[PDB]
């Protein structure tokens, strides 16, 4: 690796990792799942009505959108869901031995999952918690591939399972 490859881990934290998997949009949109979705991956709600949207922006926000926030807002509502998802984990009595167990950069990849997933959907998967808190890479990856969250929409959550087996950012480089 050359210096400037050596210095690409430095440029890596949670932050950036969640906004290359959800993108940037100052608009509502629908995700790859149908569902309305604004700034850095923030889902907010399943009903179909882009008026139920709005409502819940506005109320996130804390103005009259219409639909349509700044990239300093976007921001702030970011910070605050990658914050409620590390305080989900290590309130959490079945997820916080094994994030502890976890390297930094796979610390990463498991609020990652909380943040697009939620508490109560990662912490059902029993099997692949076991498997990383025994360093079994390979097989948690495989058993991550099998989920309804990676197969309903690939690329959102592929380069997460690619940093669960290798525990580096190489599936962040090269965009
Ligand atoms: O703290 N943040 O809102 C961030 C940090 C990094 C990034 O690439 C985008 C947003
Ligand atoms: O918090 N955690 O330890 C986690 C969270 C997500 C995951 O897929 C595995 C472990």
């Amino acid at each position: 690796p050359t210096t400037e490859n050596l210095y690409f881990q430095g440029s890596m934290n949670i932050f950036e990792m969640l906004r290359i998997d959800e993108g940037l949009r100052l608009k509502i949109y629908k995700d790859c799942e149908g569902y309305y979705t604004i700034g850095i991956g923030h889902l907010l709600t399943k009903s179909p009505d882009l008026n139920a949207a709005k409502s819940e922006l506005d109320k996130a926000i804390g103005r009259n959108c219409n639909g349509v926030i700044t990239k300093d807002e976007a921001e702030k509502l970011f910070n605050q869901d990658v914050d409620a998802a590390v305080r989900g984990i290590l309130r959490n009595a079945k997820l916080k031995p094994v994030y502890d167990s976890l390297d930094a950069v796979r610390r990463c990849a498991a609020i990652n999952h909380v943040f697009q997933m939620g508490v109560t959907g990662v912490a059902g998967f029993t099997n692949v918690l076991r498997m990383l808190q025994q360093k079994r890479w390979d097989e948690a990856a495989v058993n991550l591939a099998k989920s309804r969250w990676y197969n309903q929409c690939p690329d959102r959550a592929k380069r997460v399972i690619t940093t669960f087996r290798t525990g580096t950012w190489d599936a962040y480089k090269n965009l």
